[PDB]
C-alpha cells in the first residue's frame, strides 16, 4: 500500500507511494554500483529502449494540467518509428527541459531540490567537437555566474549513440583548484585533486605550482582522445575570505570559487543516456567552510585557525575544533554576502528542503532522499533534516555517477 | 570473497568478511522490524533452538586462547541433553558474560564499544519477583554510578520461557526525567516521556508536576501486571550546569542524571531470549547537550541560550543556532569534570571508535556500524567517523528492539 514516514521534532506523518516507481547492508558507501551509470560498446537493445521511451513519453504528457491527449499519442507513433527507422531517438528540446529537472528533482543527494523547477537548458546536442564543447562550457559559466547573481543551468551535449563516441567531461567539477604533490613532503592547493592535477599535466597543462589554481577543462568529444583547455580566468568569479571580526582571517590568504557546476554526471531520461552534461547550483556556506577548507584531506585549515583564535588546540575536550569551524562558516557566509555572490547557510537551507520534502509528498506522494548526503557537516541535529526519516530510492529520469573516463577510455594516439 | 571499505579521510581500506555471519531502502528508519525482537505466546521450537545453541557454543568455546577441546564437546553433548530433557537451556554464568560483552560488541549503533570487554554482569537469572527486580535494579544503580566514577554494567533477569512470562522494564531508561502536559499549553520537563509518564500517573504514581523529576522503574515480572516503584533519591547521582564563563548559564536551573542506562532492550543469544536486561556505560556530552538540552521535542532551551548570548537569534544566518549549542556543550562537559562525574566528548569517542573498528577488522574482519547513528549530533565531517565507509549488519548474539509493553500485555486485574 505504502511505506508509513515518520518526523521525529514535529511529530508529523508522511505516506511514501512514489517508492513503487523506483528501477532496481550498503550503509554509507560513497559510489555504489546503484548509483553508476557505466560503459557500453553497443547500442541499447530496441526491446529494453521502447518500453523506456515509451513510458517518458506517458510521464511527460501525463504531467500537464490540462491533458492534450491527441499530441500525447502522435508523440507515441512518432517515436515508436523513430525507434524502428534510427535504432534510437530524439527527445523534442520540451521533453528534455522537462527530463533535466526532474532528473534534479529526483536527486535523493540534494539539498536544494526546492529550485527543482528554475533550470535554464543549454541545448547542445548539435555539438561535435572539442572546441565547440569548450564554447558551450564557457557560455554556460558565463551565464550561470552573472556576476555573483548566480543561476542555475545545464548544458546536455551529444547522447551516447553506441559507446564508442560519448561525449565526457573528464573534470569532477567545472571550475575547480589544482593539487601537487610538493617537494617538502606536503601538498598544495587541494588535495583532492592530486591525481587527476598529473593527469592535466601528462596532457601539456601548464602547472602554475599554486594554492588556488584553476585547473583546465579536460573534454572529450565523439569518444575521442581528451583535449585540455584552460578557463579564461575573467569567467572564473572568486571570493576572497574575510571574517567581520579577526582582522588576521585575510591573513590566512584563502578563497574560493563562487560556481559549484558538476561535471562528471549521466543524465538518463526514457532509455537514453548523456554522458556529458554539466551543471551547476549555487553554494551552500558548509561545504566551503566545513568540507573543503577542514576536511583534513582537503585544504586542512582547522588546526591554523585555532592558533589564530587562542584556543587549546591540543585538548580535544575544549571543544577548540568546534569552535574554530564556526567561525570560518561566519567568514564564508560573511564574505559572499559581502561581495554580492549569492551563497545560503546550512540551516536556511534545510527548512528550505523541508518545505519541498512536504510539498513533494503532497504532489505525489514521495521524495527520494538520501540522509546521509541530506544532512549538513556541521549542526547535525540542530537542523531539521536530522529528525526526517526518509526513503533513498533511484527513480528515472535520474543522474548518474559514471566509471572515471581514464581507467576505461580507449587511446587512438 | 569480501566487501571492500574505504576511510576518505586517511585514504586506508579494509576488508570486511565478517557480515558473511549475519542473520538476514530504509534509509533511516528509527524502529525497523530487523532490530526488532518482538513477544511470543508459544516455546522457541525445538529445530530451530537447536542449530543457534550449537552455534552459539561452538562461537564461545571456538573464543579461547587456547582451546579446551574436551569440555567443548562435552558443553555440546549436555546442551543437547537439556534441549532435549526440558525444551530450553541454561547458560553457564561464563558463557553469559560472554554473550552479554558479544552483544556489546555487535550493537552497530553504539560508539562506546571499545570498552566492550569492561563489563559487570549481575547475574539475576533466580529472580521471581518484581520487588526482587527492584532491588536488583538499585543494586545496578549504585553500582554502576560509583560516586560519579561510572562504571559499565548489565543485569540479567530470567529468560524468556513461553512468553507469557515475560520479565520486563516499562522504562526506556532506567533514570529518566518525567514530562507533564501543562495547562497554558506548554510542555513541562522531558517531553519525550509525555505519554509514559501519564500511564505511570494512571498506575498510581506521584506526579509531583515538576521540571526534572526522576520517573518510577515500572517492573513486570513473570509475566505479570506491572507494579510502580520510585528510585531511592540517593542512588540517583545528578550534575548541575554550570558555565565556565557565562555565569548567568546557572540561572537557566539545568542539571541531568550522570547515568545513561538502556532499560528496555532485548538480549538474544544462541536461540534464547532476554526481554529483561537493563544495561549502562557513560555519558558523551553531545547527548545531554545537543539532544536531550536543543531537541525541539525535548527540552528546547536552544534560543533562550542564544538571548542570553545577544546573539541574532532571529536572523538563521548568523549562525547563532551554531553559537549557542557549542557553549552548551562546553557547560555540559565543565560541569561533569567540575563535579568528577564520568564523560566524554564527542571528539575524543570518535577517536576511540575509529581505534576500535581498526582492531575489530585486524580481529575479525569486520564491524558492524551504523553510520547515521555513529556520527555526533553536532560538528559531523569534523570527526574521522563522518569519513568512514561502514557495512551495518546484524550478527549474534545481539541486543534487539522491543515492541512496547502496553501494547501487547494482556492486563489480569
Ligand atoms: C540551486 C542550488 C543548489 C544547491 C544549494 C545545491 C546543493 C547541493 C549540495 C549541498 C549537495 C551535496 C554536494 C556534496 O557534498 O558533494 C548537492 C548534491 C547534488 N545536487 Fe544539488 N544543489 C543545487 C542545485 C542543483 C542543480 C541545479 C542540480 C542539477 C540540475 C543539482 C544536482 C545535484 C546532484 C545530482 C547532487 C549529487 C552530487 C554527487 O552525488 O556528488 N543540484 N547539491
Ligand atoms: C562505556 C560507555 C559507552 C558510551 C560512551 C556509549 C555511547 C552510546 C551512544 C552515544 C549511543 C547512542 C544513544 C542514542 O543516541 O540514543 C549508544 C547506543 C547504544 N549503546 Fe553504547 N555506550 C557505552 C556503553 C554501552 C554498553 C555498556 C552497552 C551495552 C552492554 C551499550 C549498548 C548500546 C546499544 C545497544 C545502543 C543502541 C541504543 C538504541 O538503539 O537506542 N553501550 N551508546
Ligand atoms: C563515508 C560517507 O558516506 C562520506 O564521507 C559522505 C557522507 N556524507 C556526505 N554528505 C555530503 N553532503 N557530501 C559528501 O561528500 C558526503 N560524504
Ligand atoms: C531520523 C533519524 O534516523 C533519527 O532522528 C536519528 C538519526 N541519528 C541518530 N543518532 C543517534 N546517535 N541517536 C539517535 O537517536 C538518532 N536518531
Ligand atoms: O552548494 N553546494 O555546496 C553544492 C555542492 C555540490 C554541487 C552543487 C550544485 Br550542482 N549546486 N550547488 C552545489
Ligand atoms: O553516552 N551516551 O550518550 C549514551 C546514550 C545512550 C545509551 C548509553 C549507554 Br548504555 N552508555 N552510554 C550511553
Amino acid at each position: 500500500q505504502y511505506v508509513r514516514i515518520k518526523n521525529w521534532g514535529s511529530g508529523e506523518i508522511l505516506h511514501d507511494t512514489l517508492h513503487h516507481k523506483a528501477t532496481s547492508c550498503l550503509g554509507s558507501i560513497m559510489n555504489p554500483k546503484s548509483l553508476t551509470r557505466g560503459p557500453r560498446d553497443k547500442p541499447t537493445p530496441l526491446e529494453e529502449l521502447l518500453p523506456h521511451a515509451i513510458e517518458f513519453i506517458n510521464q511527460y504528457y501525463g504531467s500537464f494540467k490540462e491533458a492534450k491527449i491527441e499530441e500525447h499519442l502522435a508523440r507515441l507513433e512518432a517515436v515508436t518509428k523513430e525507434i524502428e527507422t534510427t535504432g534510437t531517438y530524439q527527445l523534442t528540446l520540451d521533453e528534455l527541459i522537462f527530463a533535466t529537472k526532474m532528473a534534479w528533482r529526483n536527486a535523493p543527494r540534494c539539498i536544494g531540490r526546492i529550485q527543482w523547477s528554475n533550470l535554464q537548458v543549454f541545448d547542445a546536442r548539435n555539438c561535435s567537437t572539442a572546441q565547440e564543447m569548450f564554447q558551450h562550457i564557457c557560455r554556460h559559466i558565463l551565464y550561470a555566474t552573472n556576476n555573483g547573481n548566480i543561476r542555475s543551468a545545464i548544458t546536455v551535449f551529444p547522447q551516447r549513440s553506441d559507446g564508442k563516441h560519448d561525449f565526457r567531461l573528464w573534470n569532477s567539477q567545472l571550475i575547480r583548484y589544482a593539487g601537487y604533490q610538493m617537494p617538502d613532503g606536503t601538498i598544495r592547493g587541494d588535495a583532492a585533486t592530486l591525481e587527476f592535477t598529473q593527469l592535466c599535466i601528462d596532457l601539456g597543462w601548464k602547472p602554475r605550482y599554486g594554492r588556488f589554481d584553476v585547473l583546465p577543462l579536460v573534454l572529450q568529444a565523439d569518444g575521442q582522445d581528451p583535449e585540455v583547455f584552460e578557463i579564461p580566468p575573467d569567467l572564473v568569479l572568486e571570493v576572497t575570505m574575510e571574517h567581520p571580526k579577526y582582522e588576521w582571517f585575510q591573513e590566512l590568504g584563502l578563497k574560493w570559487y563562487a560556481l559549484p557546476a558538476v561535471a562528471n554526471m549521466l543524465l538518463e531520461v526514457g532509455g537514453l543516456e548523456f554522458p556529458a552534461c554539466p551543471f551547476n547550483g549555487w553554494y551552500m556556506g558548509t561545504e566551503i567552510g566545513v568540507r573543503d577548507f577542514c576536511d583534513t584531506q582537503r585544504y586542512n585549515i582547522l588546526e591554523e585557525v585555532g592558533r589564530r583564535m587562542g584556543l587549546e588546540t591540543h585538548t580535544l575536550a575544549s571543544l577548540w575544533k568546534d569552535r574554530a569551524v564556526t567561525e570560518i562558516n561566519v567568514a564564508v557566509l560573511h564574505s559572499f554576502q559581502k561581495q554580492n555572490v549569492t551563497i545560503m547557510d546550512h540551516h536556511t537551507a534545510s527548512e528550505s528542503f523541508m518545505k519541498h520534502m512536504q510539498n513533494e509528498y503532497r504532489a505525489r506522494g514521495g521524495c527520494p532522499a538520501d540522509w546521509i548526503w541530506l544532512v549538513p557537516p556541521v549542526s547535525g541535529s540542530i537542523t531539521p533534516v536530522f529528525h526526517q526519516e526518509m526513503l533513498n530510492y533511484v527513480l528515472s529520469p535520474f543522474y548518474y555517477y559514471q566509471i572515471e573516463p581514464w581507467k576505461t577510455h580507449i587511446w587512438q594516439n
